[PDB]
């Protein structure tokens, strides 16, 4: 009942639910876009000897099966997974005669919505999984009537793994998390804070910068020509193999290519943009704090402006804020009092 995985049922149908794992990054609001899964069948020979017994004439064929994401869905302060299963995939499906059933299982591609684009400029970028697997079905007879499915395992036949596909959860419906997928998102400003997500409207600007940090200097006996000093710590993402975001551009003369840790300086009116960089970034904002100046801040993680202040000549640590899949800006103002007539 736990035989190297597999599945189990005692004189039973099995049930067995295809799970499909889709990679996110924070900031993304969930896609709408449908995974289809082609059950086609093989050829071959058994434990028995058996010539892999199939059928696919009305009996013993399974049909194509879907799961779909909406808006709806929500990776609520979990995993960079938002997991969804099919039903029993054997619903509707009647056996007739017995024996060995194989099936090779995979996933189509371009079956779904990367079609968030702008004149054909594209914001994000599904990736999918065409790996092939082949599934092995174990129908027997019933001692008075007719069939149940014993057993099910699964095998990859592209990553050539010597070893049955594990379960994830065991039990009344065996789920199998077989095709995992990533949607990337560049994202930042390029969707406008108008909550146009479940409807794509077009409150979107695919060559908008994606975050855009402005030093401003406050005051009339204020310097505004002193470089103030801002220690930035972007993080990656989840669905980003851009090593430690290694095309973190930023330029405002030169690239300052960034990654992990960095530091920059600024002026009055002065401000280094990131153009169309990945959504879930993660970055830390550390200014030197100087002599006399109380350092303050009105941001956007997502398309929602807040504000932080700190205190006047200390160092201005802001933790971890998230450059998201809606706007995404700071403005860091820098204030002196007047000297006092």
């Amino acid at each position: 009942n736990d035989v190297a995985t597999a599945k189990a049922t005692g004189e039973t149908s099995a049930k067995v639910s295809i799970n499909k794992v889709l990679n996110i990054a924070e900031g993304i609001t969930t896609p709408e876009a449908t995974f289809t899964f082609t059950f086609t069948p093989k050829t071959g020979t058994s434990s028995n000897g058996a010539p892999y017994e199939t059928i696919d004439s009305s009996n013993g064929q399974i049909t194509d099966k879907n799961v779909s994401y909406s808006g709806t869905d929500v990776l609520a302060t979990g995993q960079t997974n938002i997991k969804k299963d099919t039903g029993d995939i054997f619903r509707e499906v009647n056996y007739t005669h017995a024996g060995e059933y194989v099936y090779t299982v995979a996933e189509k591609q371009n079956v779904g919505w990367k079609v968030i684009q702008k004149n054909g400029s594209p914001i994000d970028f599904m990736t999918y999984d065409n790996r092939n697997y082949e599934m092995h079905v174990i129908v027997k007879n019933k001692t008075t009537g007719g069939t149940y499915i014993s057993s099910v395992y699964f095998k990859q036949v592209s990553p050539s793994v010597n070893g049955k596909v594990k379960p994830s959860e065991s039990g009344t419906t065996y789920k199998y998390d077989l095709f995992t997928n990533i949607y990337r998102k560049n994202a930042g400003k390029i969707t406008d804070p108008n909550e146009p997500n479940p409807n794509k409207p077009s409150k979107v600007d695919p060559n908008a910068k994606s975050l855009v940090i402005k030093k401003v200097v406050s005051g009339a006996t204020a310097d505004k020509s002193k470089d103030f000093t801002f220690k930035l710590t972007f993080t990656k993402a989840s669905t980003e193999t851009s090593q430690s975001i290694t095309g973190k551009i930023g330029e405002t003369s030169k690239t300052f290519v960034y990654g992990q840790e960095t530091t920059i300086t600024l002026r009055h009116d002065q401000s280094l943009v990131f153009d169309t960089i990945p959504a879930g970034t993660r970055y830390k904002l550390v200014e030197t704090g100087s002599q006399g100046y109380t350092a303050s801040a009105a941001y956007k993680e997502n398309g929602a402006s807040k504000n932080q202040a700190g205190t006047v000549s200390t160092n201005f640590t802001q933790d971890s804020i998230l450059i998201g899949e809606k706007p995404n800006d700071n403005t860091i103002t820098n204030s002196l009092p007047d000297v006092t007539p």
